[PDB]
């Protein structure tokens, strides 16, 4: 009928399986591990073999390598590395279903349901949308009936990831600063009817003084609609929040600071920073997490017209401070300037914010790591901790001093959108937004190196990435916990 | 750390492979008779079968000199040592895959990483610090010439890994995919090396914390205390599996000096240079970003600044301490 | 004990297998049609299925397809497709029996012996010996024993062109001038005592008064070697030749006028017109060909020093012309300039020459075909019908007097190493050559485009690709025959 991903580690005796086709053996009488046998070597890692007509209603059964059975976190790679060989392993397995196109497909729980649930549903996602020309459209359910709220954690965490990925993804002339709004509350409701949404308008942020987000859009003949997200978590209502902030600009061309035409189509994804965040709220309502959380995001574009944002320019934040806008590309920088004021507005405990800001961070860390610069060690560990989970690592970089001063002197105004030299890029942009930000647990999440895959994370296919949507997603699990 | 600048700063010129071996050891030398020098040439570096030191050599008409210092500080004198590694090319212009005109001269201070290390050895044997300390540092130049290290090549170092040289400007990595492998013979406790290796660094965090890249997070944790009280901070970087990946793969050789792509740029350099090492406590200090100062860190004027030499001292006396 | 490559079409009531196939369904029993239904979808060309334990001795079967049994020679396409549908798919199985870690495998016939051979050959190729990690290495025999010397036909003509890869593909500091002629003369010495070879050196050169050469050679410290090849085919010596000449530059760094570093290590394949042609020679000789043919190369490399050739410099040929050697990237031409004049010595019937000449190529046609410029649409044609035979696609290109006009007009002397405009880049270059040759039957192929693979001939394994090789080979049997 359909196919079967089943597992094995390496060596003991004899290779063993994860119980489930140990139990799949006895089941075919010993004729799994007998073909496995006279295949060939063994399979190590996330390495894939395909046996035909071993079941009867199992006619492809997939057999992917799983490593070591007590692979755990590891020093050095900063995750759990289990989690990590069962995500690679089953996606690896689900791939193979796929292209042999059957419609629907049964996982090995693995021993961890939520890497196997998360391994099957990143592995398998596309965007298949705009090619009439498709691949097979493959259901995955658990093999089992034991470990079901973990497996439907994995789908949800593995979810809401490749929902960031399909907002980030989608060509910018479909994906508006009106249509995330509305997909990001079409999203946010299925989840809680404990929320509220405000694709709040023009007239609104006008109204809020928000003068760096506007002078960013008005280049564009596109709407900006700053999005306003509510999670009724906890309990008392009054309980102060965590918010999340993020930029969303739809598209990036730089504007009259004018970027490069090699490979500028991948600037649709420079909404990463409001689509992660999003996803992940959405995650948190969908979870039903015993917290407040307020999601905030800037909507706009960043285009060259005869009424765009000019090098040299003085504009205004919400918070009095001016900004000499010497690069039109810095822009994420001045579309965040005005929601995290914006953000202390709602009296939060964290303020988590985050943005595709810099290739200067893909220069850096680039897809390893994605970088996060926080006045609060404690917010620090708790993201660290959240990546050797999910295996969405995270890495610390510095918000010294060092650097606001080279921001923080400006022939025309209080701050500047770039820096005096070159280096640091990454500390620069991140010691100007330090500059609207008086909260002691805030955490700058730039996206820039982790904002596309290629190979170098397994169960991701080729494409918008949608990272770190689930590290976000589990650090509200244990903040809420 | 004036010393490293000194050693840092005179033009490439003055400051050759046989010039900086010879201040160093005057300077080891009047800071203590407990030193050994070995300022072993050409002959020597071919007959310790350095061929990825060498093919940097070879492109420039100066000498070779592969240099190594002896600091005896313990009372027993075999107690295994802290090894010290550092690249010194008196001149970077990038080679065939030559660099562009603009501000090049600067690259003068690409020993700046043999400089460092250099002047903090020099420093604990003025301290006369209870440990044995070895310092390690290929000097050579990368220049164009008719017999310049080519795009394209396979070459090999001490340890039998062959490198595909695609861009010749990667070329520190060469010299320490060498002087590392002979830091093993050493039998060491820690093995710190150290290098203006490359600009990407200087991207990342650009004169603000020297990174360092560790398998050791008691190494790591060491340096980090050291960098709070001298001020001369250092930021962990990260050696993970994910960049070795890049650099592994190769159409002709085992490993290659540049990564499949743009990204990680500090990354891939430190992971390529993980695979010519086997010691537990390892430790890349990339110097590339701290090479200079103008007005960020104030009591040092304009010019090379000789950064972690300080850090460096203060670990090897909270060592031997 | 090992692997089989066995092969499939695509529907008539059932879709049939290549005979052989048929036979060892027979043999277990049905079992291979019977396990072939139960594995999913049919099998369309190029794509690939496994099968454990069919068969006692051969329990790795891959089953790979071959479209239409009566795919034939395409107008659009100018090929002979079926063959084209037999190399890539038996690559396609052989690259399985490999990964599989099989040390050996029998293959298919699949209707063409040939195709088959040079599917398994070409298909199997890496160029292993610099990394001590290697796949495993297999060997590759016919399944079967009824069409023998056409399969051997494929592994001759594969081979001469996995000669051209490896001669290509090594790193310039291994792969000298003096180098490629030692292995080039052993390997011309075994495949025929009918043969001479001289690995001149700089005095005879010098003595050849070739100053364009011998211009281009003084930068680099590495010694020039002019190379010349024999091969005796015919009964009566007296025969006049076909001449091959060919541009060896063992590595290429432009000289003063320097490339840019990005991917620069490719020019370790720009003495791959040497190697081209000398393989060539070396499988006419392996094939014992009815004619004399004789191998000419100028073997040098291109370099920055003291003494390199600078701009604007006059320089003469073997032919007292002079040449403005305006940049020293343009030294394919010069180098040339002196070989194909020696050619005339010869006496020759029809004087091909090949050259990794320009990127303007690669910008031109860009892998699809290699451009042969002639003035000689007999040679045009006889090279055409090869390319339909083997695959290996030629495409005409124009060597107007348009072209001469723009390299003939010179400050300083009779001819220019570059034109006076960007366009027309593999145009200017041919029309300079054409100034060189005074023969009516000349042919410049210009091999830059074709120099590397990917992904785009599938039997080919990504890196340097020696072509037009077997193009070459097929002239010269026609030719002979
Ligand atoms: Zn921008
Ligand atoms: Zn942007
Ligand atoms: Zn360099
Ligand atoms: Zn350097
Ligand atoms: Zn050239
Ligand atoms: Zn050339």
């Amino acid at each position: 009928t359909k196919g079967l991903v089943l597992g094995i580690y390496s060596k003991e005796d004899e290779p063993q399986f994860t119980s489930a086709g140990e139990n799949f053996n006895k089941l075919v009488s010993g004729k799994l591990r007998e073909i496995l046998n006279i295949s060939g070597p063994p399979l190590k890692a996330g390495k894939t073999r395909t046996f035909y007509g071993l079941h009867e209603d199992f006619p492809s059964v997939v057999v992917v390598g799983l490593g070591k059975k007590t692979a755990g976190i590891d020093e050095q790679e900063n995750w759990h590395e289990g989690k990590e060989n069962i995500r690679a392993a089953v996606a690896a397995g689900c791939r193979q279903i796929q292209d042999l196109e059957i419609p629907s497909v049964e996982v090995d729980p693995c021993g961890d349901a939520q890497a196997a649930a998360e391994g099957a549903v990143l592995g398998l996602y596309e965007y298949d949308d705009l090619k009439q020309k498709r691949k097979v459209v493959v259901s995955a359910k658990l093999h089992g009936s034991e470990d079901q709220e973990a497996w439907q954690r994995g789908v949800l965490f593995a979810s809401g990831q490749n929902l960031a990925r399909r907002l980030m993804e989608t060509p910018a002339n479909e994906m508006t600063p009106t249509k995330f709004a509305e997909i990001v509350e079409e999203n946010l409701k299925s989840a809680s009817i404990k929320t509220d949404v405000f694709i709040r308008p023009k007239s609104w942020i006008e109204e809020q003084e928000m003068g760096s987000f506007l002078s960013v859009a008005k280049g564009s003949e596109e709407p900006p609609v700053f999005l306003e997200i509510h999670y009724k978590g906890s309990p008392n209502a009054s309980e102060p929040p965590l918010v999340f902030v993020g930029k969303g600009i739809t598209f990036d061309s730089g504007g009259i600071s004018i970027k490069a035409a090699a490979n500028m189509d991948l600037m649709r994804a420079d909404m990463g920073g409001a689509a992660t965040i999003c996803s992940a709220i959405v995650s948190a309502a969908k979870l039903d997490l015993p917290i407040n959380i307020v999601g905030l995001a800037p909507l706009c574009e960043n285009m060259p017209s005869g009424k765009a944002n000019k090098p040299g320019d003085v504009v205004r934040a919400r918070n009095g401070k001016t900004i000499q806008v010497d690069n039109t590309d810095a822009e994420g920088r001045l579309i965040l300037a005005d929601a995290l004021c914006y953000a202390h507005t709602f009296n939060p405990k964290v303020i988590i914010n985050a943005a595709t800001l810099t290739g200067a961070m893909d220069i850096a860390l680039g897809s390893g790591a994605t970088g996060v610069f926080t006045n609060s060690s404690w917010l620090w560990n708790k993201l660290f901790e959240a990546s050797i989970e999910t295996g969405d690592r995270v890495w610390r970089m510095p918000l010294f001093e060092h650097y606001t001063r080279q921001v923080i002197d400006c022939q025309l105004a209080d701050v500047n959108n770039i820096g005096k030299y070159r280096s640091a890029g990454a500390c620069t942009a991140a010691a100007f937004l330090k500059e609207f930000v008086t909260h002691p647990k805030w955490a700058h999440l730039d996206i820039a190196g982790v904002m596309t895959n290629k190979d170098e994370v397994p169960y991701l296919r080729k494409g918008m990435a949608g990272r770190p949507t689930r590290t976000l997603i589990e650090f509200l699990f244990r903040f809420s916990q």
